């Protein structure tokens, strides 16, 4: 399943093509601004097989919860109201969002002890780097 | 999880376009007759959280175990090396194999008792319905 090293506390310490990640969701000037000042903190834990991604920072907080391969609503940061999957491949974690005929996919993965998330939307690539706190 | 209802055997009893996706697969001639031919029971089973789905036919056998939203390693009836992930989708089993940059999908859902399995390569479909035995 997925490794235990992603379970832990995560801060934000690089992001990159974040505001057209933004832009291909949706999101508008004055959040977008916001969305790219803010350095959110990323916590995974899990129980039983249930793995918890939070995502806390001074605009928005998010939560989800799931099993791997299992369907669930979501709610995103931007307010989308998505049906989601996270899946296990090649020990990356994988999460696509669909809403409204449109996906994106967020994988996150651990490269030399920190966790990289790499966001996709219709070619636009962001990449967020985290450092365990 | 997946519904217990899917638990059993199941025995072909309808196929529909199942020579144009052997094809879109690249199957040959000869393989494809005998396929289109062939009547497989198809077994469902699961152990803890491992599911197992076996495919017996007089042509070939085959037989995938795993978990749901885990990549696995998956030798098709046609002989090809996939890896492969299995995500339950408003109660549908959907399985997806890619291989040499390219995938297919089998979705698999319980309609009035009956198992309709639904492969699609490249805009291609096909649509098989399992009898419960
Ligand atoms: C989560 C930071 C708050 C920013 C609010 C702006 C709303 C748009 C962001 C939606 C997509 C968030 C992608 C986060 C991927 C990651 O975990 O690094
Ligand atoms: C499994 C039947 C034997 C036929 C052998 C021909 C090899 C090509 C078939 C590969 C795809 C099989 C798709 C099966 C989908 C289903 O479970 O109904």
């Amino acid at each position: 399943g997925m490794s235990n090293k992603f379970l832990g506390t995560w801060k934000l310490v690089s992001s990159e093509n974040f505001d057209d990640y933004m832009k291909a969701l949706g999101v508008g000037l004055a959040t977008r601004k916001l969305g790219n000042l803010a350095k959110p903190t990323v916590i995974i834990s899990k129980k039983g097989d249930i793995i918890t991604i939070r995502t806390e920072s001074t605009f928005k907080n998010t939560e989800i919860s799931f099993k791997l391969g299992q369907e669930f609503e979501e709610t995103t940061a931007d307010n989308r109201k998505t049906k989601s999957i996270v899946t296990l491949q090649r020990g990356s974690l994988n999460q696509v969002q669909r809403w409204d005929g449109k996906e994106t996919t967020i994988k996150r993965k651990l490269v030399n002890g920190q966790m990289v998330a790499e966001c996709k939307m219709k070619g636009v690539v962001c990449t967020r780097i985290y450092e365990k706190v």
